[PDB]
């Protein structure tokens, strides 16, 4: 469970865009969020809350093991191009300081009240997810 690269909500699978595709069942796509969400019968065991945290842990996948983090809002930030994206802005992001590295997208982050973002983007000791909050 801690380790699964995607969002899993009573109703709801929460992906990173360019890690899938749209399909029949989905509900909301938005690049500039990376975020795709698609609708489920099959109930899952997320909670996405409507807190206000900023700090929490997120799972990393290249360290293979949790981390604690405080993050900071940004209405808007600059990915820079990888090998999905060209150079763009996303919207909705919480920064902090961390590792992360290429294929460290979809890990989750979490608060007491549970999961409130996704790894979309990082780098030097820094790491970025995506809100999930505004989408829910
Ligand atoms: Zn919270």
């Amino acid at each position: 469970g801690p380790s699964d690269m995607f969002v899993h909500t009573r109703d709801a699978i929460y992906k990173c865009a360019h890690l899938t595709n749209p399909t029949d069942e989905t509900i909301l796509l938005a690049l500039t969020a990376d975020l795709q969400v698609d609708s489920t019968n099959v109930p899952g065991p997320d909670v996405i809350p409507c807190c206000d945290c900023t700090a929490g842990c997120y799972y990393s996948r290249s360290k293979d093991r949790y981390f604690p983090v405080e993050c900071v809002s940004h209405d808007w930030y600059e990915i820079q191009e990888s090998g999905y994206y060209p150079k763009h802005i996303q919207y909705n992001l919480l920064i902090g300081e961390g590792h992360c590295e290429p294929g460290d997208c979809g890990g989750k982050l979490l608060c007491k009240h549970g999961v409130i973002g996704m790894i979309t983007a990082g780098g030097d000791n820094h790491v970025a997810f995506t809100d999930l909050r505004p989408y829910s």
